[PDB]
């Protein structure tokens, strides 16, 4: 369905100014990806925009303190996971406000990156609204969307590649039979990790995806 300025406000809690930039990207993702319905269009828009605080935060922050890598990974950089409060390691002491090191070390080998060495953990660190990460989603991406992210994983910070993911991500998660069957908490808990509570603005969520099903149905 097409949507307007103000849908796009409604869904996402963004600015005027955004959304008149975001808009084209926005109705381009979803319309590649089959999020047709008013509940599907709703249950996107009211997700993407509390992931990315209104289309304004389109990758990962790794600027950590020592004591930021304990208390976040405290399976890699705390002493002892078992007390409070944790205490950094030697490991999380070397790595501490070294983005691209700290990125390397903790995605290493995992989510399709290879070593620490080479570099695929910063490389394909969080990037778009539903963040995607790491070398395999953002290649599975490329082969479904075209678009060149393994070259240029920087576009996920576009608002074209930042929509277009999250589009990907919602499809590819079977989030449009859930918004479709009226189960808005499943979709969250795919899309967040959690069922809507305090700690994902779950209430946001809710109350956006139910204002966003009125304005389109009009």
């Amino acid at each position: 369905m097409k949507i307007t300025k103000d849908i796009l406000i409604t869904g996402t809690g963004c600015t005027t100014d955004r959304a008149i930039k975001w808009l084209d990207d926005v109705q381009a993702a979803m319309d590649k990806f089959h999020i047709e319905s008013p509940r599907a269009i709703a249950a996107y828009l009211a997700n993407i925009g509390v992931e990315s605080g209104g289309l304004v935060s389109l990758v990962e922050n790794l600027n950590y303190s020592a004591q930021g890598l304990a208390n976040t990974w405290p399976r890699r950089y705390a002493v002892d996971p078992r007390v409070r409060p944790y205490v950094p390691n030697a490991l999380a002491n070397r790595l501490a406000r070294n983005p691209v090191a700290i990125a390397n070390n903790v995605y290493a080998d995992r989510m399709g990156n290879g070593c620490e060495q080479d570099g695929d953990g910063w490389k394909y660190r969080g990037r778009g609204l539903i963040q995607l990460t790491g070398k395999s989603n953002y290649s599975l991406f490329a082969e479904d969307s075209g678009m060149d992210v393994l070259e240029k994983p920087e576009l996920l910070e576009t608002p074209a590649g930042a929509s277009m993911s999250s589009a990907w991500f919602f499809w590819r998660n079977r989030c449009i039979p859930m918004a479709e069957s009226n189960n808005f908490s499943m979709v969250v808990k795919t899309i967040n990790g959690a069922a809507p509570n305090d700690a994902n603005h779950g209430q946001l969520r809710i109350n956006r995806y139910m204002k966003t099903i009125a304005a389109i149905n009009q």
